């Protein structure tokens, strides 16, 4: 009910949508003509595709958020933030890191950015280096 946060949390992503909620956004997008729909109409269409559990909808929303970014303007902050979240689900942390990096530079408070960037930065750092497949076994040799 707090309609004041201009940027939800990353947990909101773990909140799936019903077939009606997703079809409703399509009525507003298609009713306007579909692609010729306003940007705010397509922007939300990519938001629901990211809350989906399948990766097919996440790769589709990312492409939209990048089209609205190259064609729109001002909506860069919302895109850089949404791209970091939509990208985090595709572990493309290289793209998420570069976009969130530019946003965090803005020097804006909102500890949600410092924390979101922490999932991207902690994952590019904690992944190690050559990426270890986690040693799954037990110490065999033993005598000391």
């Amino acid at each position: 009910m707090t309609k004041v946060d201009f940027w939800p949390t990353l947990k909101d992503a773990y909140e799936p949508l019903y077939p009606q909620q997703l079809e409703i956004l399509r009525q507003q997008v298609v009713s306007e003509g579909g692609p010729t729909a306003t940007i705010q109409s397509r922007f939300n269409y990519a938001w629901g595709l990211i809350k989906s559990t399948d990766v097919n909808d996440e790769r589709l929303g990312v492409k939209i958020l990048t089209d609205i970014y190259k064609e729109a303007e001002s909506r860069r902050r919302e895109c850089l933030y949404y791209l970091t979240i939509g990208c985090y689900k595709l572990g493309e942390y290289s793209m998420a890191k570069r976009y969130v990096d530019t946003l965090f530079e803005h020097e804006r408070n909102n500890k949600q950015v410092g924390a979101l960037k922490s999932m991207v930065e902690d994952k590019i750092q904690k992944e190690t280096l050559k990426g270890v497949v986690v040693a799954g076994g037990v110490h065999h040799h033993h005598h000391h």
